[PDB]
């Protein structure tokens, strides 16, 4: 059972407003032939036009909340909303756009689609707490078929126009007119009482609810991320690279050892507690340290409290030495603290949006992580940017212009001329940490940290 089987049922019930007099037995089938579309017993890669919760959290890149209210049925015009707060109105003849026809829509919808999810994924998964109206709209900007490749390049087709009849990917689609093959997951069967917002919000208070199609849709993919990612976690499923994945994961390691190695150089720390991740190795393993693990998960609901990792009776003394925190969400950090800790607030690639003010960080793994807040460092500072090195001046086998920096933590700078080396390390480690920053890291540290102690290990 890899696909959705036409032959499961759908629950109707919520579809029975907008829809009087649906079928209380109803299957897959039965519905996409209802929505207007016929599948003709296809095997050419397209089973079904919903998907499961599993093969859903597999494409979490491709989550657009869909959510159609009606503003008066083909005599009425129906708002359209999705989750990028895109509000479009069609007549069948936060950003709100008046009422147009659908050959005018549909050009919009596929602009829009493509614009957001050409860097992210392969495809397209509407998100909907279904209710009718949307699920009949889509065969006004949906054309579905076999599977087919990009006219302009070999990614599946995502898109197909009217005016060349030709198919295209998210990246070769301007002019396109037509949704091509889309899925889509119906988040009302998965069996709740009540309706969308009063489930939402147990969860989240970052999300309101103004009365538009756009705030209905933000919710229903904040819902599905909250039962996905939130109360269900699962790292062992695993997400293409997309973008810089490799170089920033590479660069965290690299920030790491330098920070680390540094703090224990400058303050001489004998003990280091390393709170975080169970899979954890020393990052610095030829440091003289008394190196102490504590065990906790990436916490994807609310950050952890600083009492009940430390209290209730391990060194038990947190305060002596230093307290290592790589990426583990606290609500307070200890004052003798080394921390790294996600932005949520970031805008990237890898980055989406999350619940109650937390993201989805898509990096190999999907890691929901709560919001970020500032609070959680007042007994700490930023770390500022430097470079330390203790090993030989020496070029050994690319060009140059001398480096001059006053954070340049080396032998040669002390004695007044950075060697090339140091110079080519330098700017190779300045690359990974702004690699780092911008992907949306943090560097947090104790307020005595002070790189002018790193200079007397050069005697
Ligand atoms: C690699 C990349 O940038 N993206 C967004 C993809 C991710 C998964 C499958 C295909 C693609 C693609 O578009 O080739
Ligand atoms: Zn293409
Ligand atoms: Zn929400
Ligand atoms: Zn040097």
């Amino acid at each position: 059972p890899t696909h959705l089987s036409v032959d499961t049922k759908f629950k109707t019930e919520g579809l029975c407003v907008d829809i009087p007099g649906i079928p209380k037995d109803m299957t897959y089938r039965r519905l996409i032939s209802m929505m207007g579309f016929k599948m003709n017993y296809q095997v050419n890669g397209y089973p079904n036009m919903f998907i499961t919760r599993e093969e859903a959290i597999r494409h979490v890149r491709a989550w657009i909340g869909f959510d159609v209210e009606g503003c008066h049925g083909t005599n009425l015009p129906l708002q359209l909303g999705f989750s990028t707060g895109v509000n479009l109105v069609a007549v069948p003849t936060p950003l709100m756009y008046k009422g147009l026809p659908w050959n005018v829509v549909r050009i919009k919808i596929v602009q829009m689609l493509s614009d957001t999810l050409k860097n992210l994924s392969d495809r397209v998964v509407f998100v909907l707490w279904a209710h009718g109206f949307e699920l009949t709209s889509m065969k006004y900007f949906v054309k579905i078929g076999p599977e087919r490749t990009c006219c302009l390049c070999d990614r599946r087709a995502t898109c197909f126009s009217t005016a060349s009849d030709t198919y295209a990917c998210w990246h070769h689609s301007i002019g396109f007119d037509y949704v091509y093959n889309p899925f889509m997951i119906d988040v009302q069967q998965w069996g709740f009482t009540g309706n969308l917002q009063s489930n939402h919000d147990l969860y989240c208070q970052v999300h309101g609810n103004a009365h538009v199609a756009s705030c209905d849709a933000i919710m229903t993919r904040c819902l599905a991320v909250h039962e996905c990612f939130v109360k269900r976690v699962d790292w062992t499923i695993e997400y293409p690279i997309i973008g810089d994945e490799l170089k920033i994961n590479a660069a965290c390691r690299k920030v790491q050892h330098m920070v680390v190695k540094a703090a224990l150089l400058a303050d001489k720390f004998p003990v280091l507690h390393d709170i975080g991740n169970p899979k954890a190795i020393k990052c610095v393993p030829q440091a003289d340290v008394e190196w102490k693990f504590y065990d906790a998960q990436p916490c994807s609901d609310k950050a952890y409290k600083i009492e009940e990792l430390f209290y209730s009776y391990h060194s038990d003394k947190f305060t002596d030495g230093v307290c290592l925190f790589w990426n583990c969400n606290v609500d307070r950090y200890p004052a003798n603290s080394i921390v790294c800790r996600f932005d949520t607030r970031v805008l990237s690639n890898l980055n989406l949006p999350g619940c109650d003010g937390g993201s989805l960080y898509v990096n190999k793994h999907a890691f929901h992580t709560p919001a970020f807040d500032k609070s959680a460092f007042v007994n700490l500072k930023q770390l500022p940017f430097f470079y330390y090195s203790d090993s030989p001046c020496e070029s050994h086998g690319i060009d140059y212009v001398p480096l001059k920096s006053a954070t340049c933590i080396t032998r040669c700078n002390l004695g007044g001329a950075v060697c090339r080396h140091h110079a080519n390390e330098y700017r190779l480690y300045l690359d990974a940490y702004n690699m780092m920053i911008s992907a949306g890291f943090s560097l947090w540290v104790y307020k005595q940290f002070d790189t002018y102690n790193l200079w007397n290990t050069f005697t």
